[PDB]
């Protein structure tokens, strides 16, 4: 039903909220939730681990089946799998891990996957353990994505920095 509420307009197609993306997915029933994935679709921590836990491991079993046919995803790549109880679809997207020397330029590729979907509930890509500056990631999202993105940011201090950078 894509019942988004309380999202702050950044641009005509990019919205942001200080929220837990799992709790958003349950309230919003989005067509697409984006997972911040790794190439093996192993949902061991961060957003991935949270989404998977909220599916009680349904997401991990399906992800394994996919990886059995595909092998690992490419950096900047994606796959569309079931959203289970969280969403119709989960778009698993792999941003570059800059800690492992993956090039930050691949972040554009990663966000370009969002343009295959009219409306998404998403995290910021390559944040947290993949080591990209989250405000940089937001700029790449705004520059790259032309479909309607609803970004959930868990941490209030980071949320305020993002909104301050964008609007002040
Ligand atoms: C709860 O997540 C969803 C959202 C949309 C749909 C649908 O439109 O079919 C199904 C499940």
């Amino acid at each position: 039903v894509n019942s988004f509420s309380g999202y702050l307009k950044l641009t005509d197609n990019v919205y942001i909220k200080n929220a837990d993306i799992v709790e958003e997915a349950k309230k919003v029933k989005p067509t697409v939730v984006v997972n911040a994935a790794n190439v093996y679709l192993k949902h061991g921590g961060g957003v991935a681990g949270a989404l998977n836990k909220a599916t009680n491991n349904a997401m991990q079993v399906e992800s394994d089946d996919y990886i059995a046919t595909n092998g690992p995803l490419k950096v900047g790549g994606s796959c569309v799998l079931s959203g289970h109880n969280l969403a119709k679809h989960c778009l698993h997207v792999v941003g570059p891990n800059v800690n492992k020397g993956e090039d930050i330029q691949l972040l554009k590729s990663a966000y370009e996957n969002f343009n295959q979907h009219e409306v998404l509930l998403a995290p910021l890509l390559s944040a947290g353990i993949f080591g990209a500056d989250p405000i940089h990631s937001l700029r790449v999202c705004v520059d790259t994505v032309r479909t309607n993105v609803y970004l959930a940011v868990f941490d209030k201090n980071l949320y305020d920095k993002l909104v301050s950078s964008f609007l002040e």
